[PDB]
């Protein structure tokens, strides 16, 4: 109605229901909108976020859809904070679900897994829309075991130094090719690097990458020519395909549609 654009929710629409933790803008909630529709609200918490910067690429944002990608329903911005909309995902972060021993995943599961995301990210990558942090921490899950892609693009309105800086506590330097690290070359190669740590997350039940490492050795490590090794529920198969993505030279990495391809191969073989 009046005074809203297509992006913009009316935030006396939105009913607040449970808490879901908090993230790098804060405060993030379960609720309804218009009593029926459940929805993911984040909070931005004042001075985290650079907020008109992300309004503008929210318009953008807005026409992204696909079934494996977190669907963003708008925001609210009249007033601070200001609100995130998305949709809801009810079984939360993906690293803590891996870490879930109770679950007992066949590694037919944690294949699909790698596969919803790899269709998320091929879909963005075929809008030249570039993650910068994947990993399972940065993945939900939802009621019916269906992995999304949550949180993309927005490590650019991220105004923490502790994040941004490539030596920062929170930068993501465990998912980091070497071109991240020791030049800031990001590309659709970098995301490429960061999804094949993803599997290797996923196959590993969500252990730290690195784990008897620093951040400051890992990437000594990597810069070196080191890698992470095949985890016990990854086939040769499956760990072929992560490794790849590990590649020194970004160009010679695939692309998620050639992954994409590799990992519905590898089921057909091994299901
Ligand atoms: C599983 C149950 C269990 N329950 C126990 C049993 O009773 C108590 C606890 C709650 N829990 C639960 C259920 C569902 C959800 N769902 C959702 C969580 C989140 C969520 C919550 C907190 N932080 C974040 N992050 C984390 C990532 N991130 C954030 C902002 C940014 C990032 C990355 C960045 C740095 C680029 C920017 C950011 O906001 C997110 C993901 O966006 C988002 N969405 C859309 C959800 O649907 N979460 C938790």
């Amino acid at each position: 109605g009046l005074g809203y654009g297509s992006w913009e929710i009316d935030p006396k629409d939105l009913t607040f229901l449970k808490e879901l933790g908090t993230g790098q803008f804060g405060v993030v909630k379960y609720g309804k909108w218009r009593g029926q529709y459940d929805v993911a609200i984040k909070m931005i918490k004042e001075g985290s976020m650079s907020e008109d910067e992300f309004i503008e690429e929210a318009k953008v944002m807005m026409n992204l859809s696909h079934e494996k990608l977190v669907q963003l329903y708008g925001v609210c911005t009249k007033q601070r904070p200001i609100f995130i909309i998305t949709e809801y995902m009810a079984n939360g972060c993906l690293l803590n679900y891996l870490r879930e021993m109770r679950h007992r995943f066949q590694t037919q599961q944690l294949l699909e897994m790698c596969k919803d995301v790899c269709e998320a990210m091929e879909y963005l990558e075929s809008k030249q829309f570039l993650h910068r942090d994947l990993a399972a921490r940065n993945c939900l899950v939802n009621d019916q075991g269906v992995v999304k892609v949550s949180d993309f693009g927005l490590s650019r309105y991220v105004l923490d130094d502790e994040y941004t800086s490539s030596v920062g506590s929170k930068f993501p330097v465990r998912w980091s090719p070497p071109e991240v690290l020791m030049y800031s070359k990001f590309s659709s190669k970098s995301d490429i690097w960061a999804f094949g740590v993803l599997m290797w997350e996923i196959y590993s039940l969500g252990k730290m990458p690195y784990e008897r490492f620093t951040n400051s050795e890992t990437a000594e490590h990597i810069a070196q020519g080191l890698r992470l090794y095949r985890p016990h529920l990854a086939s040769e198969k499956v760990y072929t395909i992560m490794y790849s993505c590990w590649h020194e030279k970004a160009d010679e990495r695939p692309t998620f549609k050639i992954l994409l391809s590799n990992i519905l191969d590898v089921m057909d073989e091994e299901s």
